[PDB]
């Protein structure tokens, strides 16, 4: 067993989900969406940890890293944008403060660049392997739907996926469309759901974590 370092404030939320992975939850403000909240994954394991997505800004993430530090007794190994929009890299000088190195596909450096939104350190093409004290995690590339460059997050020793955008909850509408190839998104899902056949805990980038009927739901969503 773990201990549980769960805990809730008005502006971040952190869960235990299973023995080695913590969702983090935050929330953006917009004109033209309003406040939504934002789904991140911290998984860990011998002093290690890595987390997928930065909480909203950079003081949810300075309260995350700190919490890593003092409560899970771990440094933060790197932190993984799972693609260029703001519920993603909105906290990076945090990280990048506190020496955390960031990682993300080339494709999303590029955005961020074009963007001009906080800028991930180290790229990659298609799918990065780390480890996590002797424990795998995965960020690859499945195909293209909520932006063309998003990614998602495996923590296979215990069958935990970050989904991010490309992953909605279930009886979620489609959501923010702008950056999204929606023909092709199904097929994406369709393929992530073919190659994670014993996920038990799939995060989406917004709203509630369930199981692997949010893959289902995801492509029914976009297949009509
Ligand atoms: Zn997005
Ligand atoms: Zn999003």
């Amino acid at each position: 067993q773990t201990p549980d370092k769960s805990f809730k404030t008005d502006d971040l939320i952190v869960q235990k989900l299973t023995d080695h992975t913590y969702q983090h939850l935050t929330y953006l403000q917009t004109q033209t969406f309003g406040k939504v909240p934002c789904n991140g994954l911290i998984v860990f394991d011998g002093g290690e940890a890595v987390i997928f997505d930065t909480p909203a800004d950079d003081a949810t993430s300075e309260k995350v890293i700190r919490w890593v530090e003092d409560s899970l007794k771990c440094k933060v190994k790197a932190v993984i944008a799972t693609h260029f929009h703001e519920d993603c890299v909105g906290g990076l000088k945090a990280f990048h403060e506190h020496g955390i190195p960031s990682y993300a596909t080339n494709k999303t450096i590029a955005f961020d660049k074009e963007h001009k939104f906080p800028v991930p350190q180290k790229g990659f093409d298609n799918k990065l392997e780390l480890n996590v004290g002797t424990k795998p995690v995965v960020a690859a590339f499945y195909g293209e739907g909520h932006t063309r460059d998003n990614i998602i997050g495996y923590f296979p020793s215990e069958k935990v996926m970050f989904g991010g955008c490309l992953i909605k909850e279930v009886d979620a509408t489609k959501g923010n469309l702008a950056d999204a190839n929606v023909d092709v998104w199904p097929a994406t899902v369709a393929n992530i759901r073919k190659q994670y056949s014993d996920v038990k805990v799939v995060i989406p980038g917004h709203g509630k974590i369930g199981g692997s009927e949010l893959l289902d739901y995801t492509i029914k969503l976009f297949s009509q």
